[PDB]
């Protein structure tokens, strides 16, 4: 998991290693080791609205490599990598500070399904609604809480990328 | 569906006719035309976490039959009918007033896992907090709203049978 | 099943009972004896792109009820109903002769996911393209085949759906 | 339920009500009401290896419909009825008295998987003592004992099915 | 594989990789080659009651890695790393001598479900019985047997995790 | 993945990594960067009959390593390896030349299911129909196209594994 490159041609065209199956069983999983961990059973009766991962040599301002979620028209395997390219992120906080998670479809080499899809607005309302539902109230039961802030563009995606690669030192 | 009994010993040994399994996909259905009807696609992105349904020949409240979660080992098939006995009742109101879920055990005859669970005390916490968040947020992206007021114990539960069973007049 | 209307308000506010799920194993099922049959194990390795199903009290130009397929966003229980409203129809032949297979999202007061869908070009053509694929195919390995004509748009399926209720005399 | 048919053309054309999947979840469905009932969770961690049913309109010497298991490629839904050819009978006796479950296959019509099984030694050997396996076994953690006796061929079975049909009297 | 860690801080507070996942099809996976193997395709009608795999790093009196069954609320990933405490452990004997399965529940860190859960008389007594049922039996359609002692305690897996860390020599 | 063996002994005895599970969604997993990779998402409504996968260490006539279908009881994960013998292979051509997709069964150390399934005859003629057919069209919806030309024996496959096992200079 170390050796995934961050992506073929960043900002654009990105490797998402995925943690976290679209509407999965609630088990968060996280990759550490070189390692599939099982992070937490999430306390609250939710599912992700679509697959959950980041991109491998990428430095949030947050710590960790840049968390993305990634639309697919069936869920994948956690631990799969998936090609892809940003269309939107959206800007949030928690009892660790500022926090973002960038959205994203699969490359078109993967799929015709998202040809039309090139920026946030293009993305359906419903998906985009229980997205932001979702990082609202997942730590709900869990010390651990979260403000969302709301949705920026395609441009804001592929800048988030830029940031976090640039970051990135090891 | 018509002609299920409600139980063979009101109020603590019922029937449930189960809508919702547990942990499904967001399929909200319901039985009507003696059928198993769409009533929605959930739009938030949660599950129930216990199967859902209700007691027949029974008139709530709020002029639906009696509503029922029932706690099992594996979730049940929509349609299906199970056995069961009240252990507490969760109060709350929405846009259309009060409500109550009630919340039961498959009764001994269906298994021996249950046999120390009588009241809603004996029921695990994080349970029953599941429970609560999933009806205060279930509607959140539905125009329809829930006010969740508290749990009650199995005496309560079984007054609410007692009540509805009553009220029905089919 | 011989009991469920066909509609609220036809032409365009429909119930089909589903049959055969989206994205399910390979079993045909039909509904007769009132009663969920195994028509059929499938024996080209295929799946439906939507969920199948008929309106009951109709009569298609071949002998059983109209044929409908219905889009969702998780694939619904064989032998439950759903409120519909037609957006196009798939024309074809077969060993038996003509037949039409409609297509029709969820009533809107099921899901909002399809507000935009009003007729057959607002559906996404891959899908489309894969509902033609299937029914050209999914015979191949069964004495019975079948070739498909094309798409029609909603006025044409609202007025299959008109012919086939008048035929209906049960 | 009560009305579906024992069979097209008995002893060797029967319908068989299928109550609990193959490969499925430890709940043991039964038929009651005319419901699909939970009759227990079951206690041992074993599953049926073929779908389990029972021909309606019998009534076996145990005072229930004749019990049978088909074979199918994909495990089908309980509550789903399938037309099938029996090619053999395992005998056995429990806390009740003696019993026999019959195994059969999905009539040719269905499918043309199975044209070659036409008796018990037909059936692969692993799946027979399987079978075998599962009836000495999933009693053990219930006060409810199985003692197995043997197989017999597909003429016993069909001579099950015509004495058990004779016997009722509904 | 062979580069995760036993524990953080053994006895208590260990890693177990996951093999096989609780309520699964019956494929025995094995981790190696740094592999998810497929050791056999279990030929009785069996699951395991938790998920199934072992503590890395430690050397079993019979000569692999000390076994570990953890409870959890849904089944994990074959290939997953669930960080773990030991509540009890089941001795036993084979067709190569002597055996032991620990049981253990999840760290206090990934899931409030286990709280108090501390040894293994807190361990519900079915799940205890499902999983001595299970050791029992699952060998008895393989040239291979299984004869099982009897539950020991939190201490006595300790120990045997303990024992095992030493005697590992790579 | 790099570092799995070919066989234990070729060209009868050998290794497959598996990238995609028998009746799984339409998913095309590729064994990469050490890593399993999305690389499409099947546009044609269609399932594998088979696990797909390859054996490493292999070069085929078209430049990645040989691939191989591998009949089993239950679809195995994606990225697992499954000890397997030849049995057939399908020869046919595509967009960039010659192909074939070898046709094996596990190990008779991994199950006793497949001990009179020892050349391409004794295989299940519906299933070889599925894979023909499987093969003819699953390109049918991507600028990708496939004749297939037909079955050839055991020895050939085995003469297949040899070839590409020579192949193979890494
Ligand atoms: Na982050
Ligand atoms: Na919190
Ligand atoms: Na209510
Ligand atoms: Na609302
Ligand atoms: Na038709
Ligand atoms: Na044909
Ligand atoms: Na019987
Ligand atoms: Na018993
Ligand atoms: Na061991
Ligand atoms: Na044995
Ligand atoms: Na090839
Ligand atoms: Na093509």
């Amino acid at each position: 998991y170390n050796t995934i490159p961050a992506g073929k041609d960043l900002p654009n065209d990105i490797y998402v290693a995925i943690e976290i199956p679209a509407n999965a069983s609630p088990i968060k999983y996280e990759i550490d080791m070189d390692a599939l961990l099982v992070d937490r059973f999430m306390a609250t009766p939710m599912f992700y609205p679509a697959n959950y991962g980041y991109i491998n040599n990428t430095l949030a301002d947050d710590g960790d490599a840049l968390d993305v979620l990634v639309i697919t028209p069936y869920p994948v395997a956690p631990g799969s990598v998936i090609r892809a390219r940003p269309v939107g992120v959206l800007k949030m906080s928690d009892e660790a500070g500022g926090d973002e998670k960038l959205l994203a479809v699969p490359h078109e080499k993967l799929t015709q399904l998202y040809n039309d899809i090139h920026d946030i607005d293009d993305v359906p309302q419903l998906l985009k609604d229980q997205i932001v539902h979702f990082f609202e109230h997942y730590k709900d039961l869990e010390g651990k809480w979260v403000k969302v802030e709301g949705w920026e563009n395609a441009d804001a995606a592929r800048a988030a990328i830029v940031k976090s690669a640039a970051a990135y030192k090891g």
